[PDB]
């Protein structure tokens, strides 16, 4: 590769690109050009490429490395519907991306066409004075937020990152010392109007000041019970619109000490000024809270965030919704990566391209992609890079044409092969339009005595969909260079799915047919063996989690498998009892099993959401008092 | 031994009870006598003895026993303070008292002079048409509830149900399914004024009915956000006094529909209507409040429950803030078995004495002795016996100088070598008057490479303290005949104890050292036999829980142990991939080890309070999404 204009930042950010992708033998002409997001034109081996902004660059070449497979003439011009196109990680669900795989996500980002990377840390980064925030969660130091930073800079993509500043700060606030439980109202959520929250708040903002970016996500989402518990015991009753516009304007005061500009989510004005308390209202917004609204609005992004909706009809709603309140908007959507173990880049697609639809129709300047992690971080941090790209094509060409081409020039697998990645979740009479339906979760960590979602198994279809995806993914396994380790955890887990999927009703149906040869098979060969594969997806995961993310939140996922494979053993150990003639009656099999829930409960299929740890495991009592 | 004056009946629960008292052989002469609850005359074999109430002759037969291993010559008169004196069993933190121990325990409770056998469920009976309530929690049936209480009357002790009727219901509140779900307001909290909540307890007491017993605890404690969830969002902010009021109204009108009289926790009277929401306040009633509950405070009693205080003095302050509002009292002191594996029958000794002298002093007629089990019901069932001796002989003698003697005849042990069962949390620099102190759990399930607690341990201490009490504990197993298995299952923690206290700091002294053949030992024989002694402590807890309880609630255990035994594995593996110079750094040692808590900072001993597991094993996120 030839390339003429480059300044010195770009022929060494392509460098390290090349570790991505493969430049062909050309010559290219580079400048900058406020003509098209994009232009690529020439033909035999001599072309000129246009960017108007410096990190299409990076995109520019994966698409040129792509039209060279295909042909001598190149004829591409793109016109990206966003201002800002964006990636937000969760680091706050135990799994903290490690600084190595930051760099490599950034670099992936930069081919596709983004201009932003976020990172999502309620309590993973270090404040000085605040001992506890962050303590042993794997916090990153300022001077690792700052090499980060500063990486994605090498490729002119900016740092943006998403804090708390109100609630979802459950990790900080259980540390009983004085210090942090003085700060407290109730849950998760921080004390408004106590001057110390102030000074915490003062002190998140020291810490980012420290980047080069002024730019920052306070949070401020699913702060329900806000104003109800020690704020009510100190405060009596108030308007909690108004707190909530009390609480904001410190907020912001403090950012405008620093010179930041912030961004928030939008959901707590809407729930505090609907009937019912919910996000997807029409609100009505009371005088005073109006006129201090309008104030306020002038220095605050509200982003609406929306992972679930089928419709371009359904955004757009929400969109008007928000316009009563502010036109300065932005957009959140869902790379599904939150619901265990696998993801949901199907679902992803699905919803990305009504998204995009509503946003184009409101004029919206910027989307975030957000990759959260829910109640324990157990999905790969690269599991939903088709997601992105499928983002990224959508901003920049509004369909989805390039889509696998593109993908495979940046990754080296097809985006049909990578989407295998989520075959866990997708049981064949799923409909494929319908959220958080999540069988590789819950078939996982259910009990085998106790198989509280057996009545969601439908073993006939599920037993050979996990087995053929077992094989399915250890071909594309061979295949995924890099990316193997993604593949190889999840066709272990497909290969456990597709057995444990009934084990504990094949256990039932042989103690009630009193098939006592059956009960014995299960004890001494079944569960044994399923033990040993457990250990296995133990190990892969592991090995998955250290390549993606610090160490720490690893013990959550030990904690939780360790209490697995106790739990089988005890299954090996109640058969035996039974068999040996001491127990008249295993009393776990004599529970009828009821419906785990009905959230689906009207549709034709039997899967269903179960995306909490704690419930799945068992029915008793864990965490309360 | 022989008898005249006997009923039929009576002549049965003797025969029993030889099971427990070797009575010798000599003639008793048996008749009902108001001159005192019970007295004994006579010398040369010949006897006379005289009970008030029916159950006291068992009370008086264990008198009888000791006091003829002493002397020929008998002079007996006691003259109990209290009508009634009950023992309130925790069937609701997991472990579910199977009926066969509930028989044990009734035999006991009326050698000891107990009147009263209370079994507290939240959600651990049956009600028809509710099949979530109790689901996979081994609840009652109503033929094992008439068939405790019958056996209970065979012994003249009376049955009182102790149930929830607003809070406390979190295992049955979980359930995602509408008929659930619409029964809520917040947390733990039922929805007052829904009828279908109405529904719910009408069942509640539909049940109850088939019992004989007409006398219920309807609970009503620790409702701390009661009207402030759901309850707000459809019905606005309310005066939460007269909600309460309302509340207790309607229950109050349903268990009079079934005949039933109601006892109930006082303390959310106190904690709506104080201005800091705390129990020992002398408050301000509202008016139109104090109008609704002078009415209320006619048809129920009123439970002060203080398991904590030192001195009479604080008891007293309470008794005369409850004198404000009722007359219609009972108080219920602690059987300390809610703080791990470990009960602290010490500690519940030192604070009954004092009870004891404020109940008398307030004319108090009742006294609940209350065996909690907090947060999975670890701790044995039969593990408090000498609390409930201590409590039966302030009641019937007003002192301890018959406690060890009686407590002999009744077990077979003397009241200080069972009270060894307390060892594990008996640290040397403790004082003796503060309450919670508990490194029996957390030493134990606490990580090994992030050792959070590692602040509060005295290893120099801790260590042979630990070590000494597993031989003693050992010793007393050999003597204690059919109570052996607590004294076992406790001599085995012990043991473990006595290394794991300090070995996350021996590994750590030796990774800041560069000692790799100390990391080599703890990662190659120390912790692998660590793994080793905590399955054998397994192993008898196991045989514990299913001697005492139903097989519902031991999978949270299995699940807790379960993944300290994984994160012992990963203390093993993350050593050995350094050993092997594959990481340069174990980043979990890298983080400095704060204080947990600083609840008792200001002490000179360096133990603490920690009674959560989901704390104690890590600082990950574990249930929270
Ligand atoms: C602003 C926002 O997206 N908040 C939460 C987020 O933390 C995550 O839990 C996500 C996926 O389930 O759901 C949202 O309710
Ligand atoms: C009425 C009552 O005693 N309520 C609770 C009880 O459920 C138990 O948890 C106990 C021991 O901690 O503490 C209490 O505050």
């Amino acid at each position: 590769v030839r390339f003429t204009g480059l300044s010195l930042k770009q022929t060494q950010a392509i460098e390290v690109l090349k570790g991505h992708i493969s430049l062909p033998d050309v010559e290219v002409a580079v400048t900058q050009s406020d003509q098209a997001s994009i232009s690529i034109e020439g033909e035999e081996g001599h072309y000129q490429l246009t960017y108007r902004k410096p990190h299409q660059l990076y995109r520019a070449l994966s698409l040129l490395v792509t039209v060279l497979a295909e042909a001598d003439k190149v004829e591409i011009e793109e016109q990206a519907a966003y201002e800002d196109l964006a990636y937000m990680v969760d680091c706050s669900r135990n799994a903290v991306l490690n600084v190595a795989s930051a760099k490599q996500m950034i670099e992936i980002l930069a081919l596709m066409g983004y201009s932003t990377f976020e990172l999502y840390m309620e309590d993973t980064y270090q404040i000085e004075g605040q001992p506890y925030f962050g303590y042993f969660r794997g916090a990153y130091s300022a001077e690792e937020l700052q090499e980060i930073e500063a990486y994605a800079q090498q490729f002119d993509v900016t740092f943006v990152p998403c804090i708390q500043t109100l609630a979802h700060l459950s990790a900080f606030v259980k540390w009983g010392v004085k210090e942090v439980q003085e700060l407290r109202d109730v849950e998760d959520i921080l004390l408004i109007g106590e001057e110390k929250v102030y000074d915490l708040i003062d002190g998140m903002f020291a810490t980012l000041s420290k980047l080069k970016t002024r730019k920052v996500n306070i949070g401020m989402d699913q702060a329900h019970l806000v104003g109800l518990g020690r704020y009510l015991i100190l405060n009596g009753v108030v308007d909690r619109s108004l707190l909530m516009c009390q609480h904001l304007e410190r907020v912001l005061d403090i950012a405008d000490k620093y010179g930041f500009h912030c961004q928030m989510w939008s959901d707590m004005f809407f729930k505090l000024m609907s009937a019912d308390g919910q996000y997807d209202r029409d609100v009505e917004i009371p005088e005073e809270t109006r006129v201090y609204l309008d104030r306020l609005k002038d220095r605050v992004t509200l982003v609406y965030w929306d992972y679930y909706q089928d419709s371009e009809e359904k955004y757009n709603r929400n969109f008007r919704n928000h316009h009563k309140i502010s036109h300065d908007l932005a957009f959140a959507g869902g790379a599904w990566k939150w619901i265990g173990f696998t993801p949901h880049n199907h679902f992803s697609r699905l919803v990305a391209i009504e998204a995009n639809k509503a946003c184009r129709a409101n004029q919206i300047k910027e989307v975030i992609v957000t990759g959260w992690g829910d109640n324990g971080g157990e999905t790969a941090q690269f599991s939903i890079l088709p997601s992105l790209q499928i983002w990224a094509e959508l901003s920049y060409r509004n369909d989805l044409d390039g889509l696998s081409a593109h993908f495979k020039t940046n990754t080296g697998l097809t985006v049909e092969d990578f989407m295998q990645i989520d075959l866990a979740n997708l049981l064949p009479d799923l409909p494929g339009n319908l959220s958080g339906i999540n069988p590789n979760r819950y078939v996982f960590y259910q009990d085998i005595l106790c198989p509280i979602l057996d009545q969601h198994m439908t073993p006939e279809q599920d037993k050979p969909h996990f087995a053929q995806a077992a094989e399915t993914l250890a071909n594309i396994k061979e295949k995924a260079g890099n990316y193997a380790y993604l593949f190889e955890t999840q066709a272990q887990l497909n290969a456990i799915l597709s057995s444990k999927v009934d084990v504990g009703r094949r256990i039932r149906q042989a103690y009630q047919a009193d098939d006592k040869e059956s009960l014995q098979q299960i004890a001494r060969q079944e569960l044994p063996e399923l033990r040993s594969q457990i250990e296995d997806f133990h190990a892969l995961f592991s090995h998955q989690w250290l390549k993606e993310n610090k160490v720490f939140g690893l013990d959550t996922v030990d904690i939780r498998m360790g209490g697995l494979l106790q739990r089988i053993k005890r299954a090996e150990s109640r058969i035996e009892v039974y068999l040996a003639g001491q127990l008249d009656r295993i009393d776990e099999l004599e529970v009828e099993i009821l419906p785990f829930t009905d959230f689906y409960a009207d549709k034709d299929f039997a899967a269903t959401t179960a995306n909490q740890w704690h419930t799945i495991a068992t029915a008793s009592t864990i965490y309360t008092t």
